C-alpha cells in the first residue's frame, strides 16, 4: 500500500468529513429511506438541499443580497460561450485580460460571437505575471472585463482585484474560489468549476449581480440564458443534485473549520511550505511564477532537464503523490493545493523534493 | 415503508448504490474516491471507457457508433442538436407526442426552419401518431422524436424508418428498458436521471460520421465534433455521475440485460394497468391502450376533488413522487427499471383500498 498525497488539480482532494457524511447518509439521506440521488429536484427534501448549500456560500463568502448564486452544468468552460452569449452585444466588445491557458480559452469563445479586446496580457512574459492595473486597455463600449483570477496552469494568482466601474468585471475563479476571503461586489459575476475548491465536477457555481443578467436576451438558446436559470433558482431542469449535495457538505467543512479566513491561513501556510523549498533549493527546482504573482492553489516548477523532471515524477508517484505532473500543455510539475489538500501532504512533498535533490 | 415513484431523479438499484457506498472512500485499491481522481487519470479513464462499453454490449450498438457523455441535461440537447444540423435551407422536423416534443421544437425554433411531421397535441397526447401520417421534407436536417413521453405516460412501441434524413429521438425516459435497433437512428438521447442512474450526465448515442465535422460558428463546447475527437474528455466529464451510470449499467448486466429487463417491466406495468382496467372507471388511464408506456403510467380519479383525497392517502402510506408532473396534475406512477414489483404491488393495493373506502 502505498500512502496518498493528492495534489490533482481537478477534480481534487476532497475533505473527508464531507465524503464521511456522504457515505454514511448515501442509502437514506435525511430519514427519507432514499439516496440524495434518488429525490425529485421538485421535492421539498432536495430543495433544502439546494437552498442550504446556496446560503452556505452566502454566509461563507459575504455574498450581498443583490446577487444570486446559481448552479449550473457544462463546467467553466460552458461559461467561457454562454458569457459572451448574454452581455457581449452588437456595439459592445468583450474585453479579455489574458494571464494564462484559461483566459486563452475564454477569449477564444467570445471571438466567435462578437468584438474582442486584450486589456492587458503578459503572454510575451510566457504568462509567468499578472500585469499592472495600469497597463488596462479599457473601451467605454465594453461590454465587461474579463479576467481569470488563478491561472491553474501557469500557477500564477491576482494578489487583489482591479477597481472597475465602467464595465461589469467578470472573473473565472475556477482554481480559487473560497480560498480567502473575497469582496464580491467588486464584479459582476464571478464563476467557477466546483471540481477544484467547491466540490466534485458536475456542477459550476456563478454568482452574479442579479441586475446585471436577469433579461431575456433575444435569440439565445433557453438553457444558455442566465435569466433562464435566475428565475428558476437554477430549477429549470434537473440540477446536478449530488454534486451540489457534495458542494453543501464541503461548505459545511470550511464553515466547520472557522470560514474563509481560517482557510486563506491554511492555504498560505501550506504554499509557503513548498514555496521555500523550491527557493532555498539553489535552482534545483524553478517556479514558473515570478514570486510577486504565485499563485496559493496551484504551485508550478521545473527540474533543471527533462530527463530529471521525469525521474522526480516517476519517483514522487512511486511514493504515493498523485496529480504532481504539470498540466500537458505545459509539462513540468504542478502541486494543486486546493483548500482540502492536507498540509502534511504539502510537508510530504517537500521531504521527497529535499531527498530527490540530494540523491540526485 | 418507503415507495418511490419519482419521475427523474428516480429509484436506484440497491446494489449500485451500496457498491457506491462500500468504495466512496477508497476505489479500486487507489485509497481516494472516484471523485478525488483526475479525469486525466488511467484511474478515472478506465471507468468512463467501462461504462461505454457496457452501453455498447448492453443495447448492441453498432461499431460506427459512439457513446458520449456530455453535461447539461437532455434540455441542453433540444438545443445542440439543431445547431449542429439545423443549417441554412434545411428544416428541423418534430413529432409532437407531448410536453418533451413541444420543449425541444421550441429550441429548433430559435435557430432555423422547423416543421411537424405529425402530432397528437389535438387528442391530448393520449396517442403515438400512425407513421403513415409522417410529413417528410426533401431538405429536412433530421426528424426528432420523443421515444417515452414521460408527462402524458405514452410510448413508441417500435420505430419509424427513415433514411431521407436521421431520425433523432430523446429517450431519456425509456432508454435501456428494452433491446432496442440503435442503427434505426442517427443520434439517441437521454439524460441519465430516469434509467441509467443520477442526474448530471447526459448519454448520446450518435452515428460518428453525422456529427464528427466541426460546424462553423458553433462554440467549441456545443459542437458534437468536440466531444467525439475527445471521446468526451474535452472538458471536465462528471466523473461521480459517470462512475454510478457504470454501476447501473452493471447492475443491468448482472439480472440479464436489455431482454431480462424488459421482462420485468412489462410484469410490472401489468400489475398497475391492470388494475386501472379492473376498476369500473373510478381509475382512468390518459393514454390510448395501445399507446401506453411501460415507464410511467398516468391516471385521474373521475374529478380533481377525488385526486386529491388519493394522493394524499398515498402520501401518508409512504408513496413518494406519484402526483402528476405540475404541467398536467393527475397521478402518475414512474416504473422505470430500478423501481421494484413489490412497489407496484404496493401502489396496486393502495388503489383498490382506496376505492373501496371512496
Ligand atoms: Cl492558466
Ligand atoms: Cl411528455
Ligand atoms: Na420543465
Ligand atoms: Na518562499
Ligand atoms: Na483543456
Amino acid at each position: 500500500v502505498k500512502q496518498v498525497f493528492n495534489f490533482n488539480a481537478g477534480p481534487s482532494a476532497l475533505p473527508k468529513p464531507a465524503l464521511e457524511r456522504a457515505q454514511k447518509e448515501l442509502l437514506n439521506f435525511n430519514d427519507t429511506q432514499m439516496s440524495v440521488m434518488e429525490l425529485s429536484h421538485r421535492s421539498q427534501s432536495y430543495e433544502e438541499v439546494h437552498e442550504q448549500a446556496q446560503n452556505l456560500l452566502r454566509e461563507l463568502l459575504q455574498i450581498p443580497n443583490d446577487y444570486q448564486i446559481l448552479f449550473l452544468q457544462g463546467g467553466a468552460s460552458l461559461q467561457f460561450t454562454m458569457l459572451p452569449m448574454n452581455l457581449l452585444t452588437k456595439g459592445t466588445i468583450g474585453n479579455y485580460v489574458l494571464t494564462g491557458s484559461w483566459s486563452e480559452k475564454a477569449l477564444k469563445e467570445a471571438k466567435l460571437l462578437g468584438e474582442t479586446h486584450i486589456a492587458a496580457s503578459t503572454k510575451a512574459n510566457s504568462y509567468q505575471s499578472i500585469p499592472d492595473f495600469s497597463e488596462f486597455q479599457l473601451n467605454e463600449n465594453d461590454a465587461y472585463l474579463h479576467i481569470t483570477s488563478n491561472n491553474t496552469i501557469y500557477g500564477t494568482q491576482y494578489q487583489n482585484f482591479p477597481e472597475i466601474n465602467h464595465a461589469p468585471l467578470i472573473a473565472d475563479m475556477s482554481s480559487d474560489i473560497l480560498s480567502r476571503p473575497l469582496k464580491v461586489n467588486q464584479f459582476g459575476m464571478i464563476y467557477a468549476g466546483a471540481q477544484k475548491n467547491l466540490g466534485p465536477s458536475g456542477v459550476t457555481v456563478v454568482i452574479v449581480k442579479k441586475d446585471l443578467l436577469n433579461t431575456k436576451v433575444e435569440q439565445v438558446p433557453t438553457m444558455l440564458q442566465y435569466a433562464t436559470h435566475i428565475k428558476s433558482d437554477s430549477l429549470y431542469n434537473t440540477p446536478p443534485t449530488f454534486s451540489i449535495y457534495m458542494l453543501r457538505n464541503v461548505l459545511d467543512w470550511i464553515k466547520d473549520l472557522g470560514g474563509a479566513e481560517a482557510i486563506a491561513k491554511q492555504n498560505e501556510e501550506k504554499a509557503k511550505i513548498i514555496y521555500d523549498t523550491i527557493d532555498e533549493s539553489n535552482g534545483f527546482y524553478v517556479g514558473h511564477a515570478e514570486k510577486g504573482s504565485r499563485s496559493l492553489m496551484n504551485v508550478t516548477f521545473n527540474l533543471r532537464n527533462e530527463e530529471l523532471n521525469q525521474q522526480f515524477l516517476a519517483k514522487a508517484k512511486e511514493q504515493g503523490f498523485v496529480g504532481l505532473n504539470g498540466h500537458r500543455s505545459v509539462g513540468g510539475c504542478r502541486a494543486s493545493i486546493y483548500n482540502a489538500v492536507p498540509i502534511d501532504a504539502c510537508i510530504a512533498l517537500r521531504e521527497l523534493m529535499i531527498q530527490f535533490k540530494e540523491n540526485a
